[PDB]
């Protein structure tokens, strides 16, 4: 993890206007966590000296969660407010205003809307930045559609000249496919200086953090650009199309990891698995299944098809078919479905059965108890090896 | 829209033998409309002077719908019958036989089996055709598998020489990937003349409309070929594999448009949305959902997973989960599912609840009324704020 | 089919350690058959003189099924045990130990974990091998990720020099994308000789069957390498990611074949169809449907959405919607669903109805009998044209 005293600025003060939502962009969720939660989790895991989230637009709606996140990650996370919305450059300034004017450690700048950014990418960025002893290193990548992204300008020797933002890009610059990831590692002194030379002149009368690269190029300073070949790692979310695209990509990776760890997943494209979910060896997951929240599946289970489980605990060798359930537990070797509905507080004992058109709410159903079909069981406590219906 | 007096021939008189169906090809449906309906809709929206659908094989089965379509589009749509099946050239002839022998406006020829063809493509074709003052302009494109399509023959100066049909293509011509879209814009005089010189000689002893290009090339006439880079726009349906491929592509576009307009769609690949469907801001759609016919969803709803709604009206902030419903309405803030079945004539009031294993037919269920579970409600009128079961 | 006296060795004696399962790799299932069953089926259909499956790791768990398979394919299938696990070369040796020391016919070597290998690929391999009068012909192909595969080494004249296994490959050899399929056709004498010269020296101290190619190259012998452009045909399964990838690919092909034969499949990506399944003309299959085992669907049916049928027989013009069923039959023009559960032994007569939240077990329900909703019917015999509930 991080060298230290590394200080990380997380930039989350812009309007995600293109989301077309009344909920703030970085709060939109993905695989069981908001984009912001994703970022904060990867960052925390490296343990910077400082960690400073910059708020702005809708800050009163986001702050709580940062605090939630701090206590969850057992770490202190500072919040810096952006006075007015004068751009990303200004935004980084507020961020720094959270550090001692004598702070020396390098500074990593990142955004709140790149949910797939992982540890290795961040560790690589630091190591590269230290290796080439750069002033700024900037993570780039190449996309089939650079739309919306800052473009990377390189002379024939691949030396980086600057970054032009989509708004300020010329029709020929727009053709450039190498994009600015928006993940930086700055030497702090270099950084502060470069910020003091920003011009609101062009082209959204804001202070572009991206302008810092040309400035540092200019003033005889060392400027490195590290290209991330796996783009998903560093892609950003601006609209709900991108959100879904990234969701699917991350799901792909979650499922795949479960498969290599011994879980048969019949149709990955339609099996949705949240990041906290655990699944046991030789379990089989059939199509149209979502496993959400803190759902746990033991080994040798059969789950699905068409099963939705949120925060459900499932024992070994259980059968969970066409079941809609949440906040419940299902015992070893138990059989559930098809067409079964588990409401919060259902606890079904080992080898128990809940058959078709059965609904359970707030009930404990003992070991080996069967509820064959067409029956509701609410707020009940049913002993072991009974039968029930209707 | 169209310049006028533009006359459009829609060619729908061939057997879609490769569909392997007893239903006529152009009648097969896609995203809530038949291929023919799709075409007629895009064409109508430009408002040609004349609009002439050519029937032939199975014409008694298709005509009604053209008439349905005419009255639906508030427009007069003529039908021309093909006497015998002597090819596309002949077919265009019958089409013209619906125009005054003194008709002057340009003539656009199109087919009934290119369901994704949109306004811009057609407007571009006319503008190009007028710009270059062509005799014929023909829409082309490039496919990974040109199979079945007419091939575009170009000399080294990209001048178009002719179009060779798949049947008459040589093994080396078959390698050509640029295909004939089958969308033409003809200067009428040029057209009539070129048709009078068609030879049934080769290679299905028919009169190929495609042969017109070589003829006009030949007789010192101006021949343009406009390439449509977005192939889906101009792809044709010959078999059910192609139908499904295009269905999926159009769905992709429908969902995407909803996403950019503010709707969260968790898994686009498994969310099917018909073209007339409306969806409100910040609504969330979970996987395995179809929204069909004239289904309307308000804002801030939660729909799915595994939900199928056809011609259902849903208010704001409603919850519609694992529900199979048609021709019904669901009030603001109402909760439905999981495992709920709505038969035609269900009208559920605002804040009403229909829980698991509940079926409603032809019933009005008042505001705030709950039907918790395992209950059938038929032909009933239930007042406000009641409870029901079983 | 095969020339004869062709003898085929099927190699299934290695640990599929990367499956991370307690079930032997070649036993993992795909589209209604285990990988091994797939291979044996394609091989049998060519009717070699001899057919010899080599077992080893977990052989007591696999043998039964080979015997099951032999009697199923009405053919004698020999099993050869590998004494110790000394590699693929050794493995082929045991295989040969099942043949007469005077056996003359050519020998095809294949593995148990290439479930998509089809007749044409195998027939081509023999014809090529005989044509070029090769000593060994080896099926190759090119993958985007050669990981795990033997690499093909070719000099500038595309002459094949050898095959280097992933373990023994150098970082530059690892870049080679052309892989060894692991499907061989050997002239027997040449083969036996080449095996007697194998060195356990490198790099997993085993006897690599792949080393045979370099040996035969070396000793002035004719060595051919036939490249299979359709990789899926010849891809192998080492982990559950690959299993799912191949499953999906084979499903793609099964569905597509049904589509071209006249079946509308709305969403192929979510329609799963086992290889024995039959479906009738103009039937429509809606999303989230699996058709498993020996399920038969007549013509003009409507199946799905969200329907799972295993070994179910369905008549013409039936409706089967959101139904979970197995080992049952459903009559012509019958209507089933939504939310219907058919347990083994359900036989529903023509024009019968089983509505929502209905479960049937071990029952015969006569012609035109309705069970509207919310009803269980077990072990019953219900006459024609009755009504039932509840």
């Amino acid at each position: 993890t991080f060298p230290g005293d590394t200080a990380v600025l997380v930039l989350a003060a812009g309007p995600g206007t293109r989301m077309r939502s009344d909920t703030p962009k970085v709060l939109h969720t993905l695989a069981g966590r908001s984009m912001l939660s994703h970022v904060l989790h990867a960052i925390a895991k490296l343990a910077p000296q400082r960690l400073i989230v910059v708020l702005g637009h809708d800050h009163q709606r986001i702050a709580p969660l940062v605090g939630e996140l701090a206590d969850t990650l057992g770490r202190t996370i500072d919040v810096a407010l952006q006075d007015r919305p004068l751009g990303t450059g200004h935004a980084v300034l507020c961020g720094l205003s959270a550090l001692p004017d004598d702070y020396a450690g390098n500074v990593v700048v990142t955004s709140g809307d790149t949910p797939l950014l992982d540890a290795d990418t961040l560790a690589d960025l630091i190591a590269t930045h230290r290796a080439v002893s750069a002033a700024v290193t900037v993570l780039t990548t190449t996309l089939d559609d650079p739309f919306g992204y800052g473009r990377i300008l390189r002379t024939q020797d691949h030396e980086v000249m600057a970054i032009v933002e989509q708004t300020d890009a010329t029709p020929s610059q727009r053709e450039i496919r190498e994009v600015n990831a928006g993940v930086y590692a700055f030497d702090i002194a270099a950084l502060r200086s470069a910020l003091s030379r920003l011009s609101s002149n062009n082209a959204q009368q804001e202070l572009y953090l991206t302008d810092v690269i040309a400035i540092l190029r200019s003033d005889g300073q060392t400027v490195h650009a590290s290209h991330v070949d796996d783009s998903a790692l560093v892609a950003g979310v601006n609209n709900r199309v991108q959100l879904a695209e990234l969701a699917s990509e991350l799901n792909r990776r979650v499922v795949a990891a479960h498969q290599l760890a011994g879980v048969t997943v019949v149709d990955p494209a339609t099996t949705w698995i949240d990041v906290d979910v655990t699944i046991g060896r030789d379990t089989v997951i059939h199509p149209g299944t979502q496993l959400l929240g803190r759902t746990q599946i033991g080994g040798r289970c059969v789950v699905g098809p068409d099963t939705t489980l949120t925060d459900v605990a499932v024992g070994d060798g259980a059968s969970v078919v066409r079941t809609h359930g949440s906040s419940s537990s299902i015992g070893d070797g138990a059989a559930v479905g098809p067409f079964t509905y588990l409401r919060p507080g259902t606890a079904l004992g080992a080898d128990g059965k809940l058959g078709a058109f059965v609904e359970v709410k707030n009930s404990t159903i003992g070991t080996g108890t069967k509820v064959p079909h067409l029956t509701y069981v609410g707020d009940a406590d049913i002993g072991e090896y009974s039968n029930i219906g209707a």
